[PDB]
């Protein structure tokens, strides 16, 4: 009845590739239950502001709670040379593939899933948690059809209500105007990317899409040109995207430091839905995953899901300059 190590998984499928990670997925063999883990090099993470940054994914990965729509933390452990996160297993794929199949949305459907990420952005914000990466492949379905969001290293976390953080940040399409002007930033900025998603959903491309007809011009674009909301969107849309894609964080849906949540949830926009019963699950999602073969690995990338089961050899030179000290404690188990 040691605590959970490595020996305790087995290792199922490769299902995912980021900047830093290699995800599984992975059996808990004492319990038989089916998880993602996030595994990262303790090579690409054993600087200074590397140190911090883990700390921080670890840090939203609890107050991700069981958030309903947010991916939750089950364990963390080592070894020598790696960090391992195990984490819900999401299998209904994501919004990318979503829009790239379905090209375009009815606004019911981009209501349901806006309201979704709604909640859970709203709790993040509730939690101290800038998210900062909200964008269309980091929402996730789960098997049913409700959203989860996911990947926390790019969050800040531990902010007062009214407090503000600086780091420029995030994906080009979905960073908002304040950042880029290099101005001091709030939970604003997850609110003007849901405007941004919103928009895609509903148009099937993004508001900044001229450029193209100059990553640096899409910047200007974000800052100087006037978003024109398409003529087949309804009034209500039209609204809604309007404000949340104001480029006065001070007057954007979602902004208001005392009212901001309910003045989303009391938009007309969003007249129709229920938001305790969205938040209890309890909405029949509008698109239903198809779940294929064992585990639905066909909703995830072929180039993750062909790759071999396993985890790279290390060569012992990198491995052994490694600060162990500064991992002390990683380990971790949920408290449910």
């Amino acid at each position: 009845m040691d605590p959970l190590g490595l020996q305790d998984f087995d290792l199922l499928r490769v299902i995912g590739r980021g900047s830093y990670a290699k995800v599984l997925l992975v059996r808990l063999k004492k319990t038989d239950r089916i998880y993602a883990m996030k595994v990262v090099k303790k090579e690409l993470v054993n600087d200074d502001e590397d140190i911090d940054w883990v700390q921080t994914e670890k840090h939203v990965f609890e107050q991700a709670s069981n958030h309903p729509f947010l991916v939750g933390l089950h364990s963390c452990f080592q070894t020598e040379s790696r960090l391992f996160f195990v984490i819900e297993y999401v299998n209904g794929g994501d919004l990318m593939f979503h829009m790239q199949r379905q090209r375009k949305l009815p606004e019911e459907h981009a209501r349901f899933y806006s309201a979704e990420i709604s909640l859970a952005l709203n709790y993040l914000h509730e939690r101290g948690i800038i998210y900062r990466d909200l964008k269309l492949d980091n929402v996730l379905l789960d098997s049913e059809g409700h959203i989860k969001l996911t990947d926390y290293g790019m969050c800040k976390e531990g902010l007062r209500p009214g407090d503000t953080t600086s780091t420029f940040c995030g994906t080009p399409n979905y960073i908002a105007p304040e950042i880029l002007r290099g101005e001091d930033y709030g939970f604003s900025v997850d609110w003007w990317a849901l405007g941004v998603l919103m928009f895609e959903m509903m148009a099937g491309r993004s508001p900044f899409d001229i450029v193209g007809s100059t990553e640096d011009y899409l910047f200007q674009v974000i800052l100087e040109k006037q978003i024109r909301i398409p003529r087949s969107l309804s009034v209500k849309a039209a609204s809604v995207l309007k404000s949340f894609l104001n480029k006065d964080p001070k007057e954007r849906l979602g902004c208001h430091p005392q009212t901001g949540f309910a003045d989303i949830q009391g938009h007309p926009f969003f007249r129709n839905v229920d938001w305790d019963m969205m938040e209890q699950k309890q909405v029949v999602p509008p698109f239903k995953p198809n779940i294929s073969g064992e585990f639905g690995l066909d909703n995830f990338d072929s180039q993750f899901t062909n790759e071999p089961v396993q985890l790279t050899p290390d060569d012992d030179d990198i491995v052994r300059k490694i600060d162990q000290s500064e991992f002390e404690g990683f380990e971790y188990i949920n408290p449910l």
